[PDB]
DNA sequence: GACTAGGGAGTAATCCCCTTGGCGGTTAAAACGCGGGGGACAGCGCGTACGTGCGTTTAAGCGGTGCTAGAGCTGTCTACGACCAATTGAGCGGCCTCGGCACCGGGATTCTCCAGGG
């Protein structure tokens, strides 16, 4: 249950950043560059 | 044309305020030490909550398919942004307050310890 909580607290952000990338991409399809760009900001 | 008179600069003396070192006096913070006690931790017991073996199924990968709506590039124009300065006012550079902040006292209030009995 705890690891379920931590994944719910991690993946929602690592897909919300991709959502913002799609918003600032005029693009309905997630691509590798956009998702990796939104992802690497974690560290 | 020859020499005369006066004042700010050239030379110089006065003042004098400004600091370099060392040394002594004195308060505050840091430095050191003890009695004792509360925090750290061993020894241990256990139970119950997982560590593990095996039966019996749903499900991701498998193997393939038929396309379908969103993504990349091809012109093309045109609304707009980076190119001089006048401006003139939005705002900063320097000064002068009295007020909120600084901070401590008298007191009410509150937080804590004990040796006993209750």
């Amino acid at each position: 249950e705890e690891v379920r909580a931590v994944l719910k607290s991690f993946l929602e952000s690592v897909i919300r950043d991709s959502v913002t990338y799609t918003e600032h991409a005029k693009r309905k399809t997630v691509t590798s560059l956009d998702v990796v760009y939104a992802l690497k900001r974690q560290g």
